[PDB]
């Protein structure tokens, strides 16, 4: 399984499976009308929890009965696979979704057709964004359960392909954008609205050379400096906390930003 | 106007719209119902260029009732702006929209609002995709109208933030990208369901080094290379294929892909293939 494929997984099969009768009355009576928009800590999601297996045997065969269209991941990923004409024994899906039940309950669906399918694939969780402060944490959680992994498949000699279908805006440009510096090798995008695979521009890119040699001096130095030392460095703070890479926690200190921390320390090292 | 936001245009504004009465009324009596979701040549495209004005006036007041929250360019735009300190003084706002009546007219409205809140800006048009053949002259037309105005505003010395809350995901993703590697300062984002905007992890790229040089290498050897010259060269032909970077043309050779030599007039300049 040399290729590949990482997507997000979103709600739209719940969404969409309420157009079978079966489906939306079995919602409707364990009271989980709105299922695919559930919040993170909404208590019925409790209610998909304790009815698990009998949900997924309930998505799985309506996804048979409709098709790959009832998701826009599998949508988005059979039609690129057959694009490129990927072989099933060369596939590997590796699927990412948020921490929640209802989200869960769709990958799991995803993966179990995809595995009926012929085609290998896993799923990964990671931490829900439901406010600016669990939105730091969130992009920390997509290092580590994702791009991570994107990273290591590299080093195997595994071609990566990132699906941008799915996904929530802000999450998917943090893939495209991580996964690329991790070395992934294109990003595709399926519109319905001309039912199409497309390739997004995804040239190999590098952090600046320049600056990962700034970044770097601020890890050598714990992860803090003086001004007075940067300016020995020829460090130009004012520029690094422009670009959001460092804040100016100090009286006249800067230190870097979390997620510049994890980022170094997933890709160029995993030291101090 | 040293801190510029560059923000796509969409519809969301002729939705939202049609929550005030009046404004039902009157779109709804010009036949215009669907007005946010009008393809590039739907016929009634013409009924909003002819009642263009109108129409302005209508949303702009709309707008003055209702407040920011209407538009998601404006409700994320003004939330930065205030986020981040920007003076009106200091600010640019550089708008793109398809080139199409009804996102014009969201775009115009949204540029004289900002005209009204002391924010001086500007608004671009770039070519519809409808289709896969268009998908990819529009990529090239983002980087003609976007991407290299984005290159010269940091030539000028200015600050550039991208907003990526509106416009769709495929084409905010490019922005996004080769904004970035234009020099783009920062990328940030409005959750629809949050108050706050949040800054993405922009932090600065360029095209990797190792193929940087063997993309310039296609250009000295008039853009194609056989697979036994591009071997003693040392540039490994098939990975560059399957990176989408070149395409086998015959039975032995490989093109450098046209979108690939708008990407290399970031570093070359934008007119580098006439010199």
């Amino acid at each position: 399984m040399n290729k590949v494929h990482v997507s997000a997984v979103g709600t739209s099969l719940l969404k969409n499976s309420l157009s079978a009768d079966n489906v939306k009355k079995e919602v409707e009576d364990l009271g989980l009308k709105d299922w695919d928009r559930l919040k993170f800590d909404d208590d019925r999601q409790n209610k998909i929890r304790d009815n698990f297996t009998t949900l997924k045997d309930l998505l799985l065969n309506f996804l048979k009965s409709k098709g790959k269209e009832a998701s826009a991941e599998l949508d988005s990923l059979l039609s690129a696979i057959e694009k490129l004409q990927h072989k099933k024994e060369e596939l590997y899906v590796f699927l990412y979704t948020t921490n929640t039940w209802n989200s869960k309950l769709a990958g799991e669906v995803i993966k179990n057709y995809l595995e009926e399918e012929g085609i290998k694939s896993e799923l990964a969780t990671v931490k829900s964004i439901s406010s600016e402060e669990t939105f730091h944490e969130g992009i920390e959680d997509l290092f580590d359960k994702v791009i991570y992994k994107i990273l290591k498949f590299k080093e195997e000699g595994k071609e990566v392909y990132i699906n941008a279908t799915a996904g929530l805006k802000p999450e998917t440009t943090f893939l495209t954008l991580a996964g690329l510096l991790a070395g992934a090798d294109l990003v595709y995008y399926k519109y319905q609205e001309f039912n199409d695979v497309v390739f997004l521009p995804s040239p190999p890119i590098t952090i600046s050379p320049r600056y990962l040699e700034w970044l770097i001096e601020f890890a050598n130095y714990g992860y803090t400096l003086s001004e007075k030392k940067a300016e020995e460095l020829g460090i130009p703070v004012r520029l690094l906390e422009v670009r959001n890479l460092v804040e100016r926690k100090g009286e006249d200190a800067y230190r870097l930003k979390d997620w510049v921390r994890k980022m170094l320390g997933i890709y160029l090292g995993s030291e101090f």
